Formats: structure tokens, C-alpha cells, sequence
């Protein structure tokens, strides 16, 4: 990961509390969390760190607006990480699952 060391460390900070967010869910997050943590710019990292924030306190609607659903978006992140193509399909499926999972209920 590229950057300062402090800037390094700041952005393996952010993008930690990202992924056990998105893992408090309890539905399959693993090629999110693999994506987040392909994010190899600390300065990427850390200037997107409050648009990327995955709220706790509302997931479904955390999941439907997130820009990790958006093409255009995911772009700023296509010179400095790996799978950024699937990612838009990837929260179609998590957010079908997820919902399916609260609705048979």
C-alpha cells in the first residue's frame, strides 16, 4: 500500500471498521471485504473514507444507497484495487439475500 506511513496506517484503519461492518450483517460479504481490502492508495482510502461509510444502524437501506453500487463511483478506484467490475453485481446479490433473510420473518 502506497502513502506516508502515517497515512498508511490511517487507511488500514478505515478500511478494517469498513469490513466488520459490512460483516455484522450475517449474510456473505466476503468479495466486499476482499475489495476493500484490495484498496492498495492510502490516500484513495482516506479521502473516500466517510462516502464509502457503511452505516450500523440501517442496513438495508446502508446496502441500497451505497455507492459501492455505483459504476461511475467504483472508477476513482479502478487504478488501485482488484474486482471493482463485479462489485455493483456483488451488492445486487447482498442485498437480495439480505433481504430475502428479513422477509421470510
Amino acid at each position: 500500500m502506497i502513502g506516508s506511513e502515517k497515512q498508511v496506517n490511517w487507511a488500514k484503519s478505515i478500511i478494517e471498521k469498513e469490513v466488520e461492518a459490512w460483516e455484522a450483517i450475517g449474510v456473505d460479504v466476503r468479495e466486499v471485504a476482499a475489495f476493500l481490502r484490495s484498496i492498495s492508495d492510502a490516500r484513495v482510502i482516506i479521502d473516500n473514507r466517510n462516502l464509502i461509510h457503511f452505516q450500523s444502524s440501517g442496513i438495508s437501506y446502508s446496502l441500497e444507497s451505497s455507492p459501492l453500487n455505483s459504476p461511475i463511483f467504483l472508477r476513482r478506484f479502478s487504478a488501485c484495487s482488484v474486482g471493482f467490475e463485479e462489485i455493483p453485481t456483488a451488492l445486487q446479490r447482498i442485498r437480495s439475500v439480505y433481504t430475502a433473510k428479513l422477509l421470510e420473518d
